[PDB]
């Protein structure tokens, strides 16, 4: 089994992508919109990359509401958690959770990139994306992020709190190439690590960004600092689920490193499955390669984490198109009930 995520490049798999797969059998995948364009046709792509493995697949996606969907061509909208936050609904809460796990699982989808656990701090920091924080404290966050995730699982889909260690305070520093938290740990436990503590019972997994924490690794990124993932992240933090990466195919991460060498890096961090979204097929054989320099312990250590994840894994329903009609309904009832609101 290849430890990581891979991307999919379009609406069915493609000759060279399911060589690669039956080749090397990577841990799982990530779909975006390019991959969804009908109800029956994410089915069969999923039902595929089911049939490939050997293991039953993660099979993951960003569904988080708002600007963060990737379903619009199947006519499935969500509000953003921010807006749902600005509603102070409780129930619109637990419906984005119980109306994504629904969908998601009648196509076959078995993890969700969601909740965002990222605390807004200011209306005045970065909105590349608006609408993804669930609130602008830590306490707020807990809360509404963990009756989301809590309502997400119920439904049978696995959760990723992310991104560790907490985006909200990270600030461009022209001392260094990604963005930079300053903040000592102790501040951190208390404001921008505590929903990750809090909400570990409800989280199946927890993905890192590229973001440097000077104080605790001036060298390397979170995702790639042993420092950071196995010390505060496993011990002080003492998260034992599956670690994901950021996606090392884009972004600053790539002016530095190519996937293939962060994956590895990642793995020899601690995290247990890099993503590699977008053109994957280059770097894989070399990832595959260098994985066996790594120590066989702590690759025993990582594989019965990603195995008991996969183990949590849920299959599709079974077809029942008046299912798929509810999930409509409910979702745009769903987005209805925030538009009354506002
Ligand atoms: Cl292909
Ligand atoms: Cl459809
Ligand atoms: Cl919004
Ligand atoms: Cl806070
Ligand atoms: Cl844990
Ligand atoms: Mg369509
Ligand atoms: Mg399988």
């Amino acid at each position: 089994m290849l430890p990581a995520l891979i991307g999919i490049s379009g609406h069915e798999v493609g000759a060279e992508e399911e060589a690669a797969i039956r080749r090397l059998q990577p841990a799982g995948f990530i779909l975006f919109s390019r991959n969804i364009d009908s109800v029956e046709q994410v089915r069969g792509l999923t039902e595929s990359l089911r049939k490939l493995c050997l293991h039953h697949p993660v099979i993951a996606v960003d569904q988080e509401g708002g600007r963060v969907v990737r379903t619009a061509s199947l006519g499935l909208n969500l509000p953003s958690p921010a807006s749902l936050a600005r509603l102070g609904s409780v129930g619109g809460i637990v419906e984005l959770g119980a109306v994504t796990a629904l969908a998601l699982r009648y196509l076959g989808v078995n993890l969700n990139f969601a909740p965002v656990l990222d605390i807004c701090h200011d209306p005045s920091a970065a909105n590349a994306l608006p609408g993804r924080c669930w609130g602008d404290n830590a306490q707020d966050v807990i809360s509404r992020g963990g009756v989301y995730a809590s309502n997400l699982r119920r439904g049978g889909v696995q959760s990723c709190g992310k991104h560790f260690p907490g985006m909200g305070r990270a600030l461009a520093d022209p001392h260094f190439s990604l963005p930079v938290i300053g903040l000592d740990e102790r501040e951190l436990f208390k404001t921008d690590l505590l929903p990750f503590l809090a909400l570990c019972p409800a989280l199946s997994s927890i993905m890192s960004a590229h973001i440097m924490l000077p104080q605790i690794d001036p060298d390397y990124p979170a995702t790639l600092s042993e420092r950071v993932i196995r010390g505060l992240l496993r011990d002080r933090l003492g998260f034992r689920g599956v670690v994901f990466t950021d996606d090392l195919c884009m972004g600053a991460i790539t002016t530095q490193y190519s996937p293939d060498d962060a994956a590895f890096l990642s793995l020899k961090a601690g995290c247990d499955l890099p993503l590699i979204c977008h053109d994957p097929l280059p770097w894989l054989d070399g990832l595959a390669s260098r994985q066996e320099s790594l120590n066989a312990y702590d690759r025993w250590d990582s594989f019965k984490r990603v195995e008991k994840l996969s183990d949590s894994l849920c299959f599709p329903f079974p077809e029942k198109a008046s299912l798929w009609d509810s999930c409509l309904r409910r979702a745009e009832a769903l987005c209805r009930l925030e538009e009354d609101g506002r």
